[PDB]
């Protein structure tokens, strides 16, 4: 009886394994736009992903994750609200059954069709598995997904996705460029937050893009037909694998914009 996001053992549950999901800066978190500070102190956001090396994706029974080399300074997050130097490991999406739903943060409470982070490690802790015990050992760009226009720099994460299609499932997964995943700008609001999945690790500097990338209706439908169940069990497609938000509780929002 592990955690997922189901009745039985999703979000509403993982206080009982968790109880860090009742902490003081959990995410994602609705992000009232009105009430964000604009902080003209805020750095442009560095994104340097021309050197980055994927190496896998793989089916983990929760999400898919393309996963990247991080044993060198390839593919780093630096400015923006950040002091010092985060390295790519991987990136992964939350998406819905329909296209209503599917974000894990909102923005004046609109839920996007599904949302995208790639996830660093700060380098001063060596890894990511000590990064995760710090206050400011990750930092996730989040990037919102609607339904529209196709993203080329998706389809070759979409093509693959058949061939993970269960729990533990993994392929090569060389030479994918995360750059096609980014929107025209880089304007952003940041805040102190959570993994969103367990063990919800109070760890992360978030960095929410204002700027939503457009994929098309077959590019996520194709998202949903991935299971949550291994090979040989009976078929839960995975669908609905977002945190719905959190309590703000003692934070501000930043804007690095307008
Ligand atoms: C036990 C791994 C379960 C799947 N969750 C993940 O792979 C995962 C790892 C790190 C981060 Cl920062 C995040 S998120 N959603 O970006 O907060 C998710
Ligand atoms: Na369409
Ligand atoms: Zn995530």
């Amino acid at each position: 009886h592990h955690w997922g996001y189901g009745k039985h053992n999703g979000p509403e549950h993982w206080h009982k394994d968790f109880p860090i999901a009742k902490g003081e800066r959990q995410s994602p978190v609705d992000i009232d736009t009105h009430t964000a500070k604009y902080d003209p102190s805020l750095k442009p956001l560095s994104v340097s992903y021309d050197q980055a090396t994927s190496l896998r994706i793989l089916n983990n029974g929760h999400a898919f994750n393309v996963e990247f080399d991080d044993s060198q300074d390839k593919a780093v997050l630096k400015g923006g609200p950040l002091d010092g130097t985060y390295r790519l490991i991987q990136f992964h999406f939350h998406w819905g059954s329909l296209d209503g739903q599917g974000s894990e943060h909102t923005v004046d409470k609109k839920k996007y069709a599904a949302e995208l982070h790639l996830v660093h490690w700060n380098t001063k802790y060596g890894d990511f598995g000590k990064a995760v015990q710090q206050p400011d050992g990750l930092a996730v760009l989040g990037i919102f997904l609607k339904v529209g226009s196709a993203k080329p720099g998706l389809q070759k994460v979409v093509d693959v996705l058949d061939s993970i299609k269960t729990k533990g499932k993994s392929a090569d997964f060389t030479n994918f460029d995360p750059r096609g995943l980014l929107p025209e700008s880089l304007d952003y609001w940041t805040y102190p937050g959570s993994l969103t999945t367990p063990p919800l690790l109070e760890c992360v500097t978030w960095i929410v893009l204002k700027e939503p990338i457009s994929v098309s209706s077959e590019q996520v439908l194709k998202f949903r037909k991935l299971n949550f169940n291994g090979e040989g069990e009976p078929e839960e497609l995975m669908v609905d694998n977002w945190r719905p938000a959190q309590p703000l509780k003692n934070r501000q929002i930043k804007a690095s914009f307008k």
